[PDB]
């Protein structure tokens, strides 16, 4: 009952293709549960002041060439040709972030700059390394670059760190391993540079209260990281996060801000994503739910429904007041039996199915079943509305009474 | 002068570079303003019963081969490579759409399907052609195909045209001309299938009273069209909409759902886009309106200012509550004239300037003033609030008065 694919299936989230593999095909159900986790990143972001920007999908190869990435990961960049000069599919969103910082100059007033983007991503992968939403070759990153002074760097990354606490907790995942990788043998800089790099990193951490393990040599040549590894209601691990510093990439493409002493100076890059890819982290939570995505999440939150067709009109009324409410509602008006309509709706997942007899429609009320097969009885309609709102504002991980 | 270029760059909406020829980087004001539009066009979605769904980046040619797609348009397709395969970088969404069709069994009482994408497109148009955000490279269109009985045809292309004028009316755009395109001399599908397709289009026309002149040659390898330009206020033409009508490519891609009998059968297909390209309507409205949005487009809505620091922590409340009543707001609380500051935000669009001297302060009150230089008086704060939430949500055309 907790495979992504079979799930994916089943309630029409999504499918895929051998004509492109590793890119998925979202339908109307899981793209809107996509546009969701679009819009609870998004609150985020504005609460955490991040700016949120969009940039194209190929860049000249010459750009990336500069970037030092090109030599390692040349393999698993697509490419593509026009009049007689060849753009990289971009990868990541690091170099476009750096063009548009680049746009005006900058001083040192204008830092931090946060800068986010639901950025488009594809990589060559080999296509027998592919498997549902979890391996794929087109990507979105909840991604961010982060350009700071060196003075900066623990405050950002502090901040970092509370989010990542803070939209993992959203989902129910509070037990999370974090490990800070340390300089590699082949790297830039200074030994000094990276004493102060991994010390900002570490006290971040010691600032949150958070307990955690090196990887020792594992970081960049361009700076150490951190990694937040979830672990799901399986006791399965996920590593999702990455908070990674970094010193070579503004230099490479000549990012630079007027600073207070009025010198030209090179910024610092923190590169950050916290949910990570957001196809595979939807291929978790359906895992981590089993289907049973929480009602903020749900493709189709309420289900009305009628008991014969004498009910019809007033599962009309209901259904256009949930709608007016903000919910994601269906009226079920098939001439089926109750227990068929239910059923039906309970297999898809449905977190709510407000039922219309006779006795509601005469007391102005609604009977409540939820998914998991609880009657809740018969409720005012209004407050029903009131508490449905509720759950879905606070994004609540649990059902009503 | 109401450039879209120079606007674009002053106002900080997005900029372009010869490293990425035709394709836009939309800065944090300019992605605001696309997002909107995006909110917008949903809102739209939602009203007239349509699906949203996200298909891939890329496709495998052979699958371009089979629509007809490779031997109309190669030359403009960008190719890629991955293991001894080639993928064309989608220039159009439908043949996706059709794959999301193809899964799971499809019934007349599915029908008619309304299926919307944003679709990201890309087309290797000669690099000399390209011209600011109206001519491009990569773009996003306001995609959706209908699938559809051949009955349900006349009220399909009726409400697809009801649309358009409903969309295009949102902005102040009252004059529009209307084309047929027809039969071109590369096609498919036969000449009485051609017939019957060009004679529902010229009907849907005649039965709205839409003047219109015959395109001849100018239909779509797959069908006919009807074009819709709509006039700027300099009375410059600027082709947007199109609704397509294709009994062809559904054939060619399998296409089938079960009719109200047993029998198999194979959908009409209804292609249409209203705005046309996301970033070509905004570069239109940009000029359109002179970087003067309408408030519910405007990156930033209202600034809330001081006379001095008297009236700090009031200002900072105000905002606070105008933010949670929805509304894009910030602060200025700079020790600077307040002539100097209402011209700062005047340059930059602001639709709105709440001022707050001791008076208001002691009053429960804002002094408003309209970026076209009308001062509104002292009003009471939710009495305000409650006219700029009304303004906005029913994204009026013109500020208050
Ligand atoms: C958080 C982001 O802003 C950051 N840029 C990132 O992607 O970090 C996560 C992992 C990075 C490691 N990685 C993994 N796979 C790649 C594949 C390609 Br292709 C290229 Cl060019 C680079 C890479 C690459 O840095
Ligand atoms: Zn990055
Ligand atoms: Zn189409």
């Amino acid at each position: 009952g907790r495979d992504h694919r079979k799930i994916g299936k089943q309630l029409d989230l999504y499918h895929m293709q051998e004509e492109a593999p590793g890119m998925v095909f979202w339908h109307n159900d899981g793209w809107t549960i996509f546009r969701e986790l679009e819009v609870f990143v998004r609150s985020k972001l504005k609460e955490y002041q991040y700016q949120e920007v969009k940039g194209p999908f190929m860049m000249d190869r010459v750009l990336w060439e500069k970037t030092g990435h090109w030599d390692n990961y040349k393999d698993a960049m697509f490419t593509t040709s026009s009049e007689n000069r060849e753009y990289c599919i971009k990868p990541m969103n690091c170099p476009g972030h750096v063009q548009i910082f680049n746009q005006g100059l900058k001083s040192y007033r204008d830092l931090p700059l946060r800068m986010a983007e639901f950025g488009s991503c594809h990589r060559n992968e080999p296509s027998g390394a592919l498997h549902g939403l979890m391996r794929v070759r087109g990507f979105t990153q909840d991604d961010a670059h982060i350009f700071c002074t060196e003075e900066q760097i623990r405050d950002e990354v502090n901040a970092c760190i509370r989010m990542v606490y803070d939209m993992y907790s959203t989902f129910g995942f509070e037990k999370i391993v974090v490990k800070l990788s340390t300089r590699p043998d082949k790297r830039i800089g200074s030994d000094e540079m990276w004493d102060r790099a991994e010390a900002d990193l570490a006290v971040a951490l010691e600032e949150n209260n958070i307990p955690f393990e090196y990887q020792l040599g594992e970081g960049a040549f361009y700076g150490p990281k951190i990694e937040f590894t979830l672990y799901d209601c399986l006791d399965r691990a996920w590593q999702c996060g990455t908070v990674q510093l970094d010193f070579s990439l503004p230099s490479r493409l000549s990012a630079s801000y007027v600073g207070e002493d009025n010198e030209r100076k090179v910024p610092v890059m923190i590169h950050r994503a916290i949910l990570g890819s957001m196809e595979r982290f939807i291929g978790i939570l359906t895992e981590e739910f089993a289907g049973f995505f929480p009602t903020w999440l749900a493709p189709v939150q309420v289900v009305v429904m009628n008991i014969t067709d004498s009910q019809s009109e007033y599962v009309n009324e209901l259904t256009q007041k949930l709608q007016n409410a903000g919910i994601r509602v269906k009226a079920d008006l098939r001439n089926e039996k109750i227990g068929f309509k239910i059923r039906e709706h309970t297999l898809r997942r449905v977190p709510y199915m407000l039922v219309c007899g006779d006795k509601e429609v005469e007391a102005g009320k609604v009977a409540v079943r939820t998914r998991r097969g609880k009657d809740l009885g018969s409720l005012d309609v209004n407050d029903v509305i009131e508490k449905l709102q509720q759950e879905i504002r606070s994004r609540s991980l649990q059902q009503l009474e």
